[PDB]
């Protein structure tokens, strides 16, 4: 009557059986000794550098215990709820004999939140120098109080690698930072068991990664801000962005999504107004267009004609010789620090074709405008002339981002309190050794045919990523990518939780911008990052 | 010195070591006393019903071999690249004991193609009755001309049952009927081996599966004609289209590119022309600029002014009652068939405000133009006013496509006559029962608020991954990804190697489209698509 | 029976942990004695075997890493091929 | 120092070892001869 997980009376494969001849002649291709061949050789990790400023007291590595510390592992872990055992965590330190400094490494019990501090070596710390021949390998065992772990725990025993003597090397410079690199390697272990498989459904999927945060090409890359390709990196000791600025949170401060589309809006006049409160058509945000920008009017401003710059503050020139040919550049005009979006200007009856738009955030007081910067549902701006003559108008409309009109200024995005934030402004400093950066993103003008720089906090393509998926790190860490320009140069960059980008160089200047990418691990924050440059 | 994959000099845990005296203990919490569980244990693959009405010769069950007849081992072949060895099917059936019938077995060799008739019997068969109560096995043997197998290979081995004879229940009445079911289960057998573990993040050299065409959900499609959302699907038995229709070889006959950006282009003014002959700037053919989209005019017309509509002589509508209560709008505008274009227009003197674009492929004829389905670097068309005055301009630019003006047409693309090809316009009829559907897609309009409907034959990110990431299709194959609405109403969509959709059924109607895209496998284009609707 | 030249290459500076300095398919084009003989065949089957020297006699710093990829990947310029 | 003609470390085939049960598969299917066909 029963039948068992395996019973079932068998008749075989009628024509013919399988031959275990055939399958050996398989394994007689291939070198095929044994299944499970992650548990027989090790697998790349990180890659942590280690500069001349590394005083000691002060951390490179910190890894809990897992699977996720080797993929193999971790594509495993999705079918079975629990593991329990240990790990070994290969280390080689580039520079072969030539340098000096000593580096320790610590076992920690479960439940601590470590310090760069010279205390965490009250406590037996193993050593090991910069001229290591043979590798070194610190197997971590599994401290727990449960049976077995699951997924989950994190309240596990975990490695740390600190300073314990400042390296030496008279082949470095103070900018770039090439030479010492701590490879970390990880491997199973042999009492490393999983247990209490589950049936995929549920295959959870969880545990994601940063490996496509950046593509790894430029012409992919496109600011958050604007949607003009980048071509230069740009540094600030400070850095604030709010629009589409992403964390590993999957949220924001900000009312827009990562997608230059269109932005829908029914404006309303009553007798001859070109200017009006644009509404939302579209939003997350109750009130707020998505993708609205942020850059308030420098000043109070009455916009009423049309474009004109005068340079000298004598005169009115109108070609590119006088442009270039000036003593500085004065743009009296009325709708200054503004926008040069699309503009359909649909209505119902309405003739006398669409004309252009012009849009910021600003509080109205009945014929002008003033800046104001924690942008709300009437801070809305526009200045299109959708012909009303003496009456509502119900003039729905659609605005795609495509320029700016404030000539004279010479960069976005550089002064905060300009800077359209709901409430709150993300924003962050130096770090380690590290510090932020912009990708800089040309942009139109209008009525003259140069461009202007704008400063950019984060890639799209970045922002799209981070929308959508639960990618996974720290707080006090980076999900370092490495840039190649095409000169051979290259540079690091790391990406917190919060979205800013940070790098660790000091200048970058020209570069053979026809640039690559790629992923090389993860680091922790405080540390400056590599380099090379010329 | 020159260390291999897992020499390195130990020193064990500090503090502690793995004690295997604990890891017994989560073994002894467990059954955990062996690895790789399915082997010794059945797995669910699929199901049948077998009823009197289903005649003899039926087949009911196909499957060839491979990994895939265990999720288990679908899971573990992302890590590897080959496969080897045999298959287990466990067949088991429960019938009252009154009924009868008996019921084939045959395992097919490779290169067939089964059929439903009983020439199939003309070949060795094992039978067994619905009385049957013992499961049965039908272990698959591999048959195969080379030492081993990739994970694309489908000319395998295969198994088949069928009605050899049928179904009786002596109580029934013909007219009514009844059935009994089959429940298929599965297990890797003994000689399964994978084989050539694949180093992450390899690149397969003929290339990747293709399982990322679609996204999931929907809010990330739009299609490759305009940048609205889909909403709806649409069959057609031709489909045809150009502008960014790639294939698997990652190519085209079109000019443009999978990114929605702004389109620069320059013109050259004289006298009081509103129009002109715009020309490249960025593109990636010479002398078409990039994201221009691919529609002609309908007919000859003379670019003059503003809208005009109708209510057949001549009653105009300037509301929605009249529109969507008039019976033809037959659009005697003087713009017809254009898009709409944000128009920045920029140039030295033009201290104005950059009114608003027209466009299309056509030749000029000294005042109008005339339709011409192909382009060239001539074609391209423009009616902006750029604020001329017989002081010759020459204009820079950059659009933006947001509607059109041909009111009352139909949706756009389904007139050959219309688009713009090159020279080559890619095109599929029907390939068995499977009939092409193009994607929806609603656009905007210029005077009437309504708005009309588009065909798109790819989503944009099903074209994007094609522009870079060459995957593996035979041109015989689809790639078969599956539906599911908010209800549960689903269906399969083909793909084939040139990029046109492809679907199984007649007709769809209405569904929550919240719906969702899923991956299933490959399937041949000689087969029909499946569908549950309603 | 004997070793025979390839080619050479320039590991400077300005290359980085990622990097690939050499990546040749199987064949007998790895030896220019043998591409000399496969004009009289239509087939080959063994293995090859390589030598290196690098040149830093004991002065430069720093290693490479060589990896046996398989027939049907095509690898990349990244270190995911490490693991 | 020297480093001979054939001189070298062997690590040799880091996944796999160049067989021999299998060099002579290839060798049934085609026929040989010592080391020459042109005699
Ligand atoms: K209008
Ligand atoms: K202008």
């Amino acid at each position: 009557s029963i039948t068992a997980p395996e019973q079932g009376t068998p008749v075989g494969g009628v024509i013919a059986e399988p031959s275990a001849q055939m399958s050996a002649a398989a394994d007689m291709a291939t070198g095929k000794s044994v299944d499970s061949e992650w548990e027989a050789f090790f697998s790349f990790h990180t890659s942590v550098n280690w500069s001349t400023s590394e005083t000691q007291g002060k951390i490179l590595f910190k890894q809990s215990l897992g699977p996720l510390l080797n993929p193999y592992l971790e594509h495993l872990a999705k079918l079975y709820v629990a593991w329990s055992g240990s790990i070994d965590v290969r280390f080689s330190i580039s520079g072969s004999g030539v340098f000096g400094g000593k580096l320790a490494a610590i076992v920690v019990p479960p439940g601590v939140d470590p310090v760069q501090s010279t205390s965490m070596l009250q406590y037996p710390h193993v050593l090991f120098d910069a001229r290591q021949v043979e590798p070194v390998i610190f197997s971590i065992p599994d401290l727990r109080s449960t049976l077995y772990h699951l997924m989950s725990d994190t309240d596990t025993t975990s490695l740390v690698i600190m300073v314990y003597n400042d390296l030496i090397n008279p082949y470095a410079n103070d900018s770039n930072s090439s030479g010492c690199i701590v490879t970390v390697e990880t491997k199973p272990g042999a009492d490393f068991k999983f247990h209490l498989l589950k049936p995929p459904g549920s295959m959870l999927t969880h545990g994601s990664v940063p490996s496509d945060l950046i593509p790894k090409s430029s012409s992919l890359w496109i600011g958050n801000r604007h949607w003009t390709d980048i071509t230069d990196f740009v540094i600030r000791p400070f850095v604030f962005q709010a629009n589409r600025h992403f964390d590993f949170n999957q949220e924001t401060a900000g009312w827009s999504t990562p997608r230059y589309r269109p932005i829908t809006i029914t404006i309303s006049e009553k007798n001859g107004a070109k200017l009006g409160i644009g509404v939302a058509t579209d939003y997350i945000v109750p009130g707020i267009p998505d993708g609205w920008p942020d850059t308030t009017i420098p000043e109070k401003l009455t916009p009423a004609g049309d474009y004109a710059i005068t340079n000298k503050s004598g005169n009115d020139i109108t070609t590119a010789a006088g442009y270039d040919g000036a003593d500085v550049i004065v743009n009296n005009t009325n709708f200054k620090g503004m926008y040069i979006c699309g503009s359909l200007q649909r209505a119902w009856g309405d003739k006398k074709i669409s004309n252009t738009a012009f849009i910021t955030t600003a509080t109205k007081v009945d014929n002008a405008i003033e800046p104001s910067n924690v942008i709300d549902m009437t801070k809305i701006a526009v200045y299109q002339d959708t012909h009303v003559g003496k009456e509502v108008q119900t003039s729905d409309d659609t605005l795609s981002l495509l320029g700016y009109t404030g000539i004279g200024e010479q960069a976005i995005g550089s002064d905060r309190d300009r800077v359209v934030r709901i409430s709150v402004l993300p924003e962050t400093g130096a770090r380690g050794g590290n510090h932020p950066i912009f990708y800089k993103n040309s942009i139109k003008l209008g009525y003259v045919i140069r461009s202007i720089d704008v400063f950019n906090s984060q890639i799209l393509h970045t922002s799209r990523q981070l929308s959508l998926n639960h990618y996974l790190l720290p707080p006090d860490s980076f999900a370092v990518y490495r840039i190649i320009d095409s000169n051979g140069s290259w540079f690091d960059i790391g990406i917190d939780s919060d979205g800013f980008s940070f790098v660790g160089v000091s200048s970058i200047g020209k570069l053979e911008f026809p640039l690559t990418a790629s992923y090389m691990g993860i680091q922790l924050a405080k540390i400056r990052l590599a380099s090379n440059i010329r």
